């Protein structure tokens, strides 16, 4: 769930 988005903010 939330390491499906934020993951696009990190990497």
């Amino acid at each position: 769930s939330l390491l499906s988005l934020i993951r696009k903010l990190i990497t």
